[PDB]
């Protein structure tokens, strides 16, 4: 296992380095996505809580299709403000409910190193 913490200031310097292998060891959900909503990388503890198998979401679009009740202005919209603006970094709990049953959680949306792709980290609460 990675040790790594939700919510660590520098999270993206430590995720930057890793390989797939090593987003499967982290403790929370970890989706990268691009600036469109497409999904980049889906690590394993992402579908431990959602039921989804990486690889079978990953390509596809985020809020399109893959989490259409995080298409709002609570959750996408702030993706979209943050996308715009360069700057990322937001918490906030929200829930999960697309063919599955209804799962809140932690969200924390942050901005990757290189500056041009993003990271959604999930957990449980
Ligand atoms: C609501 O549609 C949320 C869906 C969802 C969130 C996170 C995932 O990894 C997969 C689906």
């Amino acid at each position: 296992m990675e040790h790594v913490a939700f919510g660590s200031e520098d999270i993206e310097n430590t995720l930057a380095k890793m390989d797939d292998g090593q987003l499967d060891g982290l403790a929370f959900g970890a989706i990268q996505l691009d600036g469109d909503g497409n999904i980049l990388q889906y690590n394993a503890a992402e579908g431990d809580i959602t039921g989804r198998d990486p690889k079978q979401v990953i390509g596809k679009n985020f809020f399109k299709d893959v989490a259409p009740c995080t298409d709002s202005p609570e959750f996408y919209g702030k993706f979209k403000e943050g996308v715009a603006s360069g700057n990322l970094n937001t918490m906030f709990e929200y829930t999960f409910d697309y063919q599955m049953t209804p799962t809140k959680v932690k969200v924390h949306m942050k901005k990757a190193l290189s500056g041009d792709s993003y990271w959604v980290f999930v957990k449980r609460v």
